[PDB]
């Protein structure tokens, strides 16, 4: 992806978008009881923790585009992946408006707490002013979509989240795009059945884990990925994507039966128009993370990418024995024979992708079931039921999360969610976690699940 044109918003009649200046993250009551290093990401240029220029840093992931056409390796990758998706009988019929907006099996209702995008954000019109969970009203939405149309600018926000010491100092805060409510709804109508099918079928046919439940999905992963593991990191996957990869995605969707007209929204994602504060700018390439479907579309492109790289380096590869699962940029994969991921990474560089060893490792080491991670979680077979696999979020990450809060009124839900992650680290670690929680008076006011209850419910879920 590449920023192609920037101008002052006032020169085009756009008002300044007044987005937050302060973080909503504050130290929690557990901030002293636990250790951590992360702090809220930089949100503004004058932040005293900066050791770099903020605005250059947040837009630096737009590293440019490689300008090639769809080549022979991409074509075969698209064909192979299309054959897999064909077995799922994805409907290309539009999803009915009430289902696309207010919820159906496999597609949660449109999130009413996130930004309504342009022009609503400049008019004081929130999603709740248009939509109604209680009534499922569609009449105001119909009025708004008729009045303001489609293909509206995206609004760029800086993500308010905890980041490492290094990412705070370098100002490398993440950007999230808000599609206009109008475009979010239209994309959910166009692709909602695809979204539903992916959410309902995480695994090695979709090549997707979007919407998975790690407590359950984890025991399936080693059954599906029964060869030599392949894993690696991307640097700035979304913004690195060149238009050629969106062309590949359009080819895949048309093989699924979408019309050329129905794939036009992929052009809306690839060649995009944005408002950031007082600026208005155009981008060619890059996935605008936060628009409708970007996790699923990133995952589908990743399925095309890895197959392309394998075909290009290993002529004679048999993709019918390759298996992979992606969640956006995050990939875990396997092949019955060893594969040199450093060769893949060099092939990736030729396509404008930045690939490095898994989990910030220094060398291209062997990926094993002991050291592999997916969605930041390790894989640990249960001692007693060895066919059941614990997803293991490191306690370090649980400690980082519990030390901050965006709303202490939600303390009970926050801590309980962390308990559901922590107990997979074993009973001694969970006991210690609970004890430290309870060393603060708030902690003894909370309903915390017992280790044995967590284990019993997990075992019973299978």
């Amino acid at each position: 992806g590449e920023i192609e044109f920037i101008e002052s918003s006032k020169d085009a009649g756009f008002p300044v978008i007044n987005t937050p200046s302060k973080t909503k993250l504050e130290p929690s009551v557990f901030h002293q009881v636990f250790e951590g290093n992360k702090e809220p990401a930089v949100l503004r240029s004058g932040d005293p923790r900066l050791k770099a220029n903020f605005e250059e840093a947040i837009f630096s992931k737009y590293i440019g585009n490689v300008n090639t056409h769809v080549d022979e390796y991409m074509l075969e990758a698209v064909d192979h992946y299309a054959g897999q998706l064909a077995t799922l009988d994805i409907s290309t019929e539009p999803m009915k408006l009430e289902d696309a907006v207010y919820g159906t099996e496999g597609l949660e209702a449109l999130d009413l707490t996130t930004s309504a995008g342009y022009p609503y954000v400049a008019l004081g019109i929130k999603k709740r002013d248009i939509l109604s969970k209680k009534t499922k009203d569609l009449t105001k939405l119909k009025e708004c979509m008729d009045k303001y149309g489609l293909n509206l600018p995206m609004v760029t926000y800086v993500k308010d989240e905890l980041r490492s010491i290094e990412k705070v100092a370098k100002g490398k805060s993440r950007l999230i795009e808000a599609s206009s409510l109008n475009d979010s709804v239209a994309m959910r109508q166009t692709f909602g059945n695809l979204y539903k099918t992916f959410h309902l079928n995480p695994g090695v046919v979709t090549g997707s884990a979007v919407g998975c439940d790690p407590d359950l999905f984890w025991s399936k992963i080693p059954v599906m990925l029964d060869g030599h593991l392949i894993a690696f990191d991307y640097s700035g996957y979304d913004a690195s994507l060149s238009p050629v990869w969106f062309a590949c995605l359009k080819m895949i969707l048309e093989k699924l039966g979408y019309t050329h007209k129905e794939t036009n929204y992929i052009d809306y994602l690839c060649n995009s128009h944005h408002l950031y504060r007082d600026k208005h700018y155009f981008v060619r390439g890059g996935m605008p993370s936060g628009c409708s479907g970007t996790s699923i579309f990133n995952s589908m492109i990743n399925n095309i990418i890895i197959r392309t790289l394998m075909l290009k380096v290993y002529k004679g590869i048999d993709l019918d024995q390759f298996r992979m699962i992606a969640y956006g940029d995050d990939v875990i994969a396997s092949y019955p024979w060893p594969i040199d991921a450093s060769l893949l990474a060099e092939a990736g560089k030729g396509y404008g992708l930045i690939m490095t060893p898994a989990d910030k490792g220094e060398c291209w080491n062997e990926v094993t079931w002991t050291n592999v991670t997916f969605l930041k979680r390790y894989f640990r077979a249960d001692e007693q039921y060895p066919f059941l696999v614990h997803p293991v979020m490191p306690m370090k990450d649980i400690h980082e999360s519990i030390r901050w809060t965006k709303d202490p009124k939600n303390t009970q839900d926050h801590v309980r969610s962390l308990c559901l992650l922590a107990w997979h680290n074993g009973e001694h670690e969970y006991e210690e976690f609970i004890r430290k929680i309870r060393s603060v008076p708030v902690g003894r006011c909370l309903t915390l699940p017992a280790f044995s209850t967590l284990r019993r419910k997990w075992l019973d879920s299978f």
